[PDB]
């Protein structure tokens, strides 16, 4: 049972701009996804301060980066608050319509694509490096869902029969053929050190056989 949705016109335009604009500094996608994970971790931490049972779904608060060269995927995993099905459909819990408007008003006014996270739409920077993005998420108040999009104006949502995650989100980047540098350990380490060195949760870079 797969539901297919149209992006709002403004979000489709944002994704088109990200995919078609010549812009060499693609590495900032990772900082944006790690920052999103940190924000989601902050949220479940705050909820747990007054209700410790919020962590019954998992006490550990962390971020894992998992490259897989056989699948050509880079996965950013966190044990943050996750998203409900409603959140997923509603632009992954963001105010992406108004954020896009502000972002595109900044671009013609001096800004560049690297400032996308200041407008609350940093998730879509995934499409700098990914031909397809899969988002698997579990929120304490809902079941486990998979969102997916290869851009082109539409996204899908289905219940996820995959490996139960407990609580949190996995962002699976199906990398473009010419972007496989982002699977190499030394490249990922360099980027995390450059742009994510002060994130307040452990970031574990997995290695491959
Ligand atoms: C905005 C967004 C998109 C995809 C995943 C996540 C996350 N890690 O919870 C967020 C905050």
């Amino acid at each position: 049972e797969v539901e297919t949705f149209a992006f709002q016109a403004e979000i489709a335009q944002l994704m088109s701009l990200i995919i078609n604009t010549f812009y060499s500094n693609k590495e900032i996608f990772l900082r944006e996804l790690i920052s999103n994970s940190s924000d989601a971790l902050d949220k479940i931490r705050y909820e747990s301060l007054t209700d410790p049972s919020k962590l019954d779904s998992g006490k550990e608060l962390h971020i894992n980066l998992i490259p897989n060269k056989q699948d050509r995927t880079l996965t950013i995993v966190d044990t943050g608050i996750g998203m409900t099905k409603a959140d997923l459909i509603n632009n992954l819990g963001t105010i992406a319509k108004s954020g896009t408007k502000a972002f595109m008003e900044a671009l013609q006014a001096g800004a560049d694509i690297s400032m996308i996270g200041q407008f609350g739409v940093g998730f879509y920077s995934a499409y700098l490096v990914a031909e397809k993005v899969t988002v698997i998420t579990k929120h304490n108040d809902d079941e486990q869902y998979a969102w997916e999009s290869s851009a082109g104006g539409s996204f899908t949502v289905r219940t996820d029969t995959g490996e139960p995650m407990g609580r949190g989100t996995k962002v699976i980047l199906h990398l473009k053929e010419d972007q496989t540098e982002y699977l190499e350990e030394r490249r990922i380490k360099e980027i995390v050190k450059k742009h994510s060195q002060f994130i307040g949760y452990p970031i574990t870079l997995f290695v491959e056989k």
